[PDB]
C-alpha cells in the first residue's frame, strides 16, 4: 500500500464526469472540476485541466496525470501551511498518508476546525485523536471512508486497506 492505493480505494475511478459524494462535478480519480451547478461550467474546468475538448469523457492516463498532479498539489499544500506542516513532519510515512488522504477529501479549508484533532496526532495520543477525529460532519457524511483514515491515524498500519 502507498498514498497512491490508498485514494484509489477510497475515491474509485470513473472516466466520465460524475458528482461527487457533495453532489459536485468530478472526473478520475476524485478530481473535482467545481462547485458551480452548471455542468457546461464543470465541461470547461475539464477541457482547461487536459488540454483538449474533452466532452465529458477522459482516458485511463489522463485520469492517472490528474491524479498525480492532484496528490503532488495536496502535500505541497500541507508543506507550505503553518499549522499543517509541524504536524506533518511530526509523522511516521504511515499516518502521513491518512493526512495526504483527508486534506484530498476536505482541502485546507476543510481540516481548520480540526486543531483539537490535529494538536492529539502531533502529541501521538492516538485513541484520543482518533475518538476526536470522528466527531466531525466529515465522519457522518462519509463514514466508511473516515473509519479507514481514522484506522491508519489510530495505528500507523494499512490494516483498513489491506
Ligand atoms: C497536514 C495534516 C496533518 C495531520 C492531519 C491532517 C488532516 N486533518 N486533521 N486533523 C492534515
Amino acid at each position: 500500500m502507498n498514498i497512491f492505493e490508498m485514494l484509489r480505494i477510497d475515491e474509485g475511478l470513473r472516466l466520465k464526469i460524475y458528482k461527487d459524494t457533495e453532489g459536485y462535478y468530478t472526473i478520475g480519480i476524485g478530481h473535482l472540476l467545481t462547485k458551480s451547478p452548471s455542468l457546461n461550467a464543470a465541461k470547461s474546468e475539464l477541457d482547461k485541466a487536459i488540454g483538449r475538448n474533452c466532452n465529458g469523457v477522459i482516458t485511463k492516463d489522463e485520469a492517472e496525470k490528474l491524479f498525480n498532479q492532484d496528490v503532488d498539489a495536496a502535500v505541497r499544500g500541507i508543506l507550505r501551511n503553518a499549522k499543517l506542516k509541524p504536524v506533518y513532519d511530526s509523522l511516521d510515512a504511515v499516518r502521513r498518508c491518512a493526512a495526504i488522504n483527508q486534506v484530498f477529501q476536505m482541502g485546507e479549508t476543510g481540516v481548520a476546525g480540526f486543531t483539537n484533532s490535529l494538536r492529539m496526532l502531533q502529541q501521538k495520543r492516538w485513541d484520543e485523536a482518533a475518538v476526536n477525529l470522528a466527531k466531525s460532519r466529515w465522519y457522518n457524511q462519509t463514514p466508511n471512508r473516515a473509519k479507514r483514515v481514522i484506522t491508519t491515524f489510530r495505528t500507523g498500519t494499512w490494516d483498513a486497506y489491506k
